[PDB]
Formats: structure tokens, sequence, C-alpha cells
DNA sequence: TTTTTTTTTTTTTTTTTTTTTTTTTTTTTTTTTTTTTTTTTTTTTTTTTTTTTTTTTTTTTTTTTTTTTTTTTTTTTTTTTTTTTTTTTTTTTTTTTTTTTTTTTTTTTTTTTTTTTT
């Protein structure tokens, strides 16, 4: 669920009793978009080229 | 300090219902085949004076079988009633006009990541 109320940004992800929790967070980083790779490419017009 | 009662969401998987992929039948649609209309010219058909020997109508009289005729009893005709179809008032619904309130989609271009197939 979400619990954002203009005092931050809260997304609660409840963990089951039979689960480590840290392993779930590592899986979420690996699979989900919580970790994203920003591909830097510094191209700009210098002297109009 | 140990032990006892109750509460719910999950191990759930199966029954019921819903949703989503399917393909028989009457209504469209493109094709070929047969009805219509306008020109050329063409031997061919067809319109109109003259003569002619014909063959059917009008003097007159005759009869007979269709035109006179009266009457019995049928039976088509007309009357009432009711059903079926046609046709027109009535109602309903939908569309367009011009200023208002709201929205919703398809593609380029590069680079990086997921997400399936081999």
């Amino acid at each position: 669920r979400d619990e954002s109320d203009k005092d931050g940004m809260r997304i609660v992800i409840e963990v089951k009793r039979d689960a480590v929790g840290e392993v779930v967070l590592n899986n979420l980083y690996s699979q989900t978009q919580l970790q994203v790779s920003f591909g830097i490419n510094m191209v700009a017009l210098h002297h109009g080229q």
C-alpha cells in the first residue's frame, strides 16, 4: 500500500512471518525498479555541432 | 510462574459462475449473361396513277324456325353479422443547429532494461 500524506513518501510492504525480510528487499532491488541504471551520455552542441 | 480458552487467516482445493475463443445460417456483393437503343445501306419493300373483267347487292316473291308467349319453381341475389386487411392520427425517438463541460489516441528518434524463444 501507500501512505503518503504530503509529509514524505511512504510505501509499506508487509513481510510474512515465514520470511527473512532482508532477502525480500534484496530481491526487490534485483528484480523491481527500486534500482535503476542511469546511462550518462554527455552530448551537447558546442560551436553549433 | 505455569497453564487454559477463544479468535482469525492461512495449508487452502473444489463448486459455481463468468469471461473469452469459436464457427451454421440468411443477407450482401462482383461477375457473366441476356434485354434495350442508335446508325449504314441495302436489296428490298411499299405508296400512288391508269385500264380492266369481275361477282355481290339490289327490282320482286316464298316460307319456317327463330321470335312470339305465360307460367312454376328454382337459386342467385340481397341482408345481417363478423373477421382481415388496408390506411391514416397519434406517439415516440433520433438528428442537426451554436456556445459550453469534459476527455482519448497512432507514429519517429536513441539507449537501456525486462521478458520470451533457440
